[PDB]
């Protein structure tokens, strides 16, 4: 019915894959609340055979729950009710930090997933706006920055702030992690997880995330122990600014030997009766089963490995062993920390 007189934020989760998108989305939630505009829930993005698939927020997560954090609308609602009445085509401007080259601009629809995401909701942009000139950019907790935002893009002139990418830092700040208390798997996904667990995973079970597709080597080449800077999600196991210790290649990219040894250790730590493995490539089922044979238990995977059901299963594990650098693992860690009545235990490869 009524539309928000403070205006709206819509954005493309245009950086990285699902872990990346969620990580920034928590920040966008914090941003929308502080600014006090209603957030249009994004379509998440999945890169497949030839196509870029936009996934409705509500296919993955419950709107009811996220609405307990801040004012939200589904993309379906935005497209049907809000856009036709508050955001006519002549007012559709894109927002980004600073102009860049392909005439310099936001280039909000150049390439993949940029073009397809906006095509999905029949948005073409008629002009660009920049916010990078505001001191502290999208950090609304810098004194004066919020006032400056409301001065530069008032809701009367700009009913919809439409961002080329998430208006949030990457990696996420520690202060926003607990916001994923407000992300709850759709019933569909939770039921797929529950069925796999009851059929295949005698309790208590250890769930492990094996991050090992071809893009990972380069990720872990980033590690230099002398400077010990945060790398993607590493602060999830080493604390903000790595106050707990040193990021190592053993943490980022454990060897097969190290993986098997630590699975065995974690099985023994809980008297586990089964192991679940989620992986982007090599689930190591044969190697793990061989390593677990003296202990008369097995490892199990989904066939095929659906990334969302996999995250949900790892969230329900008695013990989760994740990859500390991975933002995909970070989703599980944050669910285990914040989703429930009380926190459920997590561990990571290479960290004591
Ligand atoms: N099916 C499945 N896919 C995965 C798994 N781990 C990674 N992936 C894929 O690889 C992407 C990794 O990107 P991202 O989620 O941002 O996490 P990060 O790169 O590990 O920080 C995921 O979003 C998935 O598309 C897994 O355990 N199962």
């Amino acid at each position: 019915e009524a539309t928000d007189p403070n205006g709206y934020i819509v954005f493309c989760p245009c950086m990285g894959r699902f872990g990346n998108q969620v990580d920034q989305f928590l920040g966008v939630l914090a941003f929308a609340k502080a600014l006090d505009r209603t957030l249009v829930l994004p379509n998440f993005i999945e890169f497949k055979h030839p196509e870029t698939k936009m996934i409705p927020f509500e296919f993955l997560f419950q709107v009811g729950t996220v609405a307990k954090y801040t004012r939200v609308v589904t993309m379906q609602e935005f497209t049907k009710k809000i856009m036709p009445t508050v955001w006519p085509p002549e007012k559709r401007k894109a927002f980004c930090w600073t102009p860049r080259q392909a005439e310099p601009g936001c280039h909000s629809k150049e390439g993949n997933p940029f073009g397809p995401y906006w095509d999905q909701i029949d948005v073409s942009f008629v002009g660009d706006e920049y916010f990078g000139d505001i001191p502290g950019g999208f950090d609304l907790n810098q004194m004066g920055s919020r006032k400056k935002w409301l001065e530069k893009f008032p809701s009367e002139e700009y009913p919809v702030l439409a961002f080329s990418s998430a208006p949030a830092p990457f990696p996420s700040k520690g202060k926003v992690w607990s916001i994923q208390k407000y992300l709850r798997w759709s019933s569909r996904i939770t039921e797929q997880a529950k069925k796999f667990i009851s059929a295949n995973l005698a309790k208590p079970f250890v769930a492990v995330h094996l991050r090992n597709d071809a893009d990972w080597v380069r990720v872990c080449e980033h590690i230099d122990t002398t400077t010990n800077r945060p790398l993607f999600a590493s602060e999830q196991c080493l604390g903000e600014g790595h106050h707990l210790g040193t990021l190592t290649k053993e943490i980022c990219s454990p060897s097969k030997q190290q993986i098997l040894e630590q699975i065995v250790e974690k099985v023994g730590s809980i008297g586990a009766k089964s192991v679940f493995v989620a992986s982007d490539k090599d689930h190591m089922i044969d190697e793990i089963n061989e390593a677990l044979k003296p202990y008369e238990i097995e490892a199990h995977r989904q066939e095929p490995d659906d990334m969302y059901t996999s995250l949900a299963i790892m969230g329900r594990a008695d013990l989760f062993v994740g990859n500390c650098v991975s933002t995909f693992s970070h989703i599980v860690k944050r669910e285990r920390d914040h989703a429930g009545q009380s926190p459920r235990p997590s561990a990571f490869f290479g960290i004591r």
